[PDB]
């Protein structure tokens, strides 16, 4: 179906649904909470999602956002993701689950209905992932189906970075382009039939999790979807 | 191979090669020529290319550019493309061939070695293409392998539009995202093994062609390629 929205900043959070530890702060979406000292709170997940659902049958979409990761140590955790899931999707487990999965089923593709592009700051040994920070495409599992190294210079840059996520409903391909100003660029594409995974309604939004020594902020976001009929 | 460059504008053309009707003008790449009164010259083609070759084996890349199409009537022709081809690839035929193909072999995939993202302002009946203006991915033929409607409001906007073109060398997927300020967004993706097509060296650049009542300008361009090992 057709849906579009545009937040040049988050001065207004009209039409955004928060769950968990996410909240509006300083015209951004702050995905995980900070204490009265400004220190990231450990073991917390949060979501900020566009409130109105849309349908993926016979649909392409384009979305872009800008983001900052604020780290306060060399060992930040855990990252964040932009994700698509059904509209009743709750906040799931904190830490390396990224607010998107639960321990007993996080690697079982038959037990989940969620697709994400993840920005992973913390190498987990509880499941298989790369031994370096990474950006990935996740399809119903915390074990990414496509993953690439995310350079530490970019992770720690304090830059306002940009992501572009598109889905071509004819070729059934999800793509992310991530760019840093005077830094790295990252490209990931994967064949997946989103309409088959999601035959009904879905929402799009962000999930962040700690972890420790990290807060994730979304500064701007826009989205459009169009019929491929 | 690894290659990066960045032209925030074309106050510098240091590494750009001009061929055919293309030239540096008004701090842009002007792909097809205009006469002394600024009127687009009919039946011309031009290329503006990054002068250094690179290789595609075990490579991903990301490139972005901004552009303007200046039209002087409601029937502009023919469009432009961003392309990859061998380093000796010349400016080819003007008109609907887009500076990329030869009339005798334009639909013969075995006879060409060129991949492009094309912005097509003129509906040709001489070969198969849509009955409306369109953006397309071309692989060794003027008949696009993946094509989508390009809205006339965007075609005629006079806006500085953006394109993002990436190639994921693991998944072998070429994607284009095209955006207009307060206008349409476009997403096209296609599975194609570029290293198989291009086992040696390539150069990337732009091809424009007239046609009539149209000039194509590239305002900025950046590129990065990285190894997938
Ligand atoms: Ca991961
Ligand atoms: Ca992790
Ligand atoms: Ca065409
Ligand atoms: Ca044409």
């Amino acid at each position: 179906s057709e849906l579009s929205f545009n937040y040049p900043n988050f001065q207004s959070v009209e039409d955004i649904t928060f769950q968990g530890g996410a909240s509006p702060r300083n015209e951004t979406l702050q995905l995980t909470p900070t204490d009265s000292n400004g220190i990231p709170i450990r073991q917390r997940a949060g979501h900020a999602v566009y409130s109105q659902p849309f349908q993926l049958r016979d649909t392409s979409f384009y979305t872009t956002f800008t983001f900052v990761i604020r780290t306060t140590s060399n060992s930040p955790a855990d990252g964040f993701a932009i994700f698509i899931a059904p509209p009743d999707f709750p906040v799931k487990r904190y830490g390396g689950y990224l607010g998107l999965f639960e321990p007993n089923t996080a690697t079982n593709t038959s037990a989940n209905k969620v697709v994400a592009v993840e920005f992973d700051t913390w190498v987990n040994t509880e499941w298989k992932e790369p031994r370096y920070r990474h950006i990935g495409i996740d399809v119903n599992s915390i074990v990414s189906v496509r993953v690439t190294r995310w350079q530490d210079k970019d992770v720690f840059s304090r830059s306002i970075a940009t992501a572009h996520v598109g889905y071509d409903g004819i070729s059934k391909i999800l793509t992310a382009f991530v760019t840093y100003p005077d830094g790295g660029n990252y490209v990931l594409s994967h064949v997946v039939d989103l309409a088959e995974i999601f035959p009904g309604d879905v929402r799009i939004g962000f999930s962040g999790a700690t972890g420790q020594y990290e807060t994730q902020y979304i500064h701007s976001w826009s989205f459009s979807s169009t019929s491929t009929n």
